[PDB]
Parts: C-alpha cells; sequence; structure tokens
DNA sequence: GCATGCATGCGCATGCATGCATGCAGCATGCATGCATGC
C-alpha cells in the first residue's frame, strides 16, 4: 500500500528508489483525495497502521484530506479499535 | 561487502476426538408358598 501512494503521488524521485521501510519522507512532507475500495480488508491488517495515519491525518491542521470507504458489512463499525473509531468522523451513507 | 527482507523449519498451546468404566433399572426365570382336591 506504500508502495503504491508513493507510486501514484509521483514521490518515489523524493522519497527514494530502495526498498528502505523509513516513510517518514512522506509523512513528514504529508488536496489529496483518497478511495479506498473494499475498506473491510484494511481493517484485518495487523495494527490498522495506514487507516490510523490516514485518520489521524485527516484530523491534523497540516494538509487537507478527504477520506471515502466502501463497505458490504453492516458492523463495519465493530471491527475497527477504540482511537480509530474514537478519530473516525461518524459520516455514514446507506446504499438500499 | 553488507544489509535487508523473505521463505522455511521448528516449538508450543489448544481444542477436539477417542477409549474406557460403572452404576442403574428393567426383565426374565426359577423357586417357595398357598390353594384345591380327593382318598
Amino acid at each position: 500500500a506504500l508502495k503504491e501512494i508513493t507510486r501514484q503521488l509521483n514521490l518515489e524521485n523524493v522519497v527514494g528508489d530502495k526498498v528502505f521501510g523509513s516513510f517518514a519522507e512522506n509523512l513528514s512532507f504529508l488536496p489529496v483525495i483518497f478511495i479506498l475500495d473494499e475498506f473491510d480488508l484494511f481493517a484485518h491488517h495487523k495494527n490498522q497502521t495506514l487507516l490510523y495515519n490516514l485518520f489521524d491525518i485527516s484530523q491534523s491542521a497540516q494538509t487537507p484530506i478527504a477520506v471515502i470507504g466502501l463497505t458490504c458489512r453492516l458492523d463495519i463499525l465493530e471491527l475497527l479499535e477504540k482511537r480509530v473509531k474514537s478519530r473516525f468522523s461518524h459520516r455514514q451513507i446507506h446504499l438500499m
């Protein structure tokens, strides 16, 4: 996911080409909109690091970020940890 | 030449499947006892 984010933003020249795990190059540098298909799968990651960072930068006062998620499960609220749930703006749209 | 990240091998905990036994209740059977009945 980090590789795709870097490549789509065309910052690999700025960040670097090697496999180095440091991501503070983007994080320190970080209007861009995010679209997340199959949002439920991201909640099954080891620590939900990407979701937490996205919610943090959304709640931060550095740059404007809009987050849009798509889900088929009706229980997407309980699949999130307490911290991200608190930092998640409870904006839900239902398509029936 | 070195660092790094990935594939692999092994240990550990756990849940589940299997073996194993014992106590109870029902039933069938054989015996003890009561009854009839004649001589």
